[PDB]
């Protein structure tokens, strides 16, 4: 049986995922400095 | 039929592509910081 080498189908989800998981913690980051600085 | 491997070539675009992208989108965003400070 064939053991499971990584696809191409695979590899192009899980990149688009952390890509996508990793700018919306920076904008969500983003927006706490922003809401922190206005509060001083 | 083979089983579609991530091949080396196409390992390396993507990584070049979420690099760059990466290039770009964090320095997008320090510019904005840059020009929020300049009129506050």
């Amino acid at each position: 049986p064939f053991p499971s080498c990584l696809s191409t189908v695979h590899f192009i989800i899980f990149v688009v995922v952390q890509t996508v998981l990793f700018i919306g913690y920076i904008m969500y980051r983003s927006q706490q400095e922003a809401a922190a600085k206005k509060f001083f």
